């Protein structure tokens, strides 16, 4: 996968989220939240497409991902245990770090 | 993702295993069964927060994780094949190593 | 997951992209393709079990992927989008990726 692809589907899931009704359907949008967040933290971005893979820009770019799929990775948990609410909550938090993230490098 | 999310995640794509009819049922959630046993491999369990990346049960848990997949791997190409029940065999045989991956780090 | 698990998931993934109606239909599979390709490239093919690591054959199998999945994200870009005739024709190129990638390592 490429940069924006994973942002763009990182928004959908989570607006898939904001409309779902059983934990199955957070669930697996919450994975496919992970899986974007995972490529695209090995992806190249916008912003830096000839940095140093070792400058400071490059490298941030990758811990924010790892920062975003760690709130994800809560997400996960609470939905499996059941709890649907907490987990709506929980994502419509992530979107802040999604779009931080979006916004910082288009 | 985290780690227990991945395990619930694991033991609950299990059961739509055990509860599938078509090929592409099983298929799909092998798949995200070797997603949350990727994501997992990249996580910090429970009972080892501070160890050594380099300490033994650090590594052991991850290699842990891999073998998994391995099986994971195998169903996934018996269902891809339309070997339905051979892939819900192999499954039902995955559950041991789930199981005991999962005990052996609460 | 393994290799040929890998490959015939992008089959088959292909040819429900060739049947999709709408963006999210093709989006998800785009999805389960830059994953298959993803665990495939961290994957041993079957021509070359004991092979080197850093040998050209190894290391070319997995450049491979890598190549397979930047087209795979080019198309997720246009899925998510709403571009959906322009994916499906994306996805149709890609095929050849896939079926070259697939021969040479049968
Ligand atoms: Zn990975």
């Amino acid at each position: 996968a490429d940069w924006e692809a994973a942002m763009l589907t990182l928004l959908m899931m989570l607006k898939v989220i904001e409309k779902a009704d059983n934990a199955a359907q957070v669930l697996t949008a919450l994975w496919f939240m992970a899986l974007a967040a995972h490529m695209a933290a090995l992806a190249t971005p916008p912003k830096l497409e000839d940095k140093s893979p070792a400058s400071p820009e490059m490298i941030d770019f990758r811990v924010g991902f790892e920062e975003l799929a760690t709130e994800i990775g809560k997400a996960i948990k609470l939905a499996a245990l059941g709890k649907v609410k907490e987990a709506q909550a929980a994502a419509e938090q992530l979107k802040t770090t999604v779009n931080a993230h979006w916004q910082k490098y288009r």
